[PDB]
Parts: C-alpha cells; structure tokens; sequence
C-alpha cells in the first residue's frame, strides 16, 4: 500500500542522513 512505501520512503530521508 502506498502508506507502506510512504514511511519506507520517509524512513528511508530522516534515516539516510545517517
């Protein structure tokens, strides 16, 4: 679902500044 590509991608912003 859209949601679980939307936190994945989200995740994936604040979490790849790491």
């Amino acid at each position: 679902g859209e949601e679980e590509l939307a936190e994945k991608a989200e995740f994936a912003r604040e979490l790849a500044n790491y």
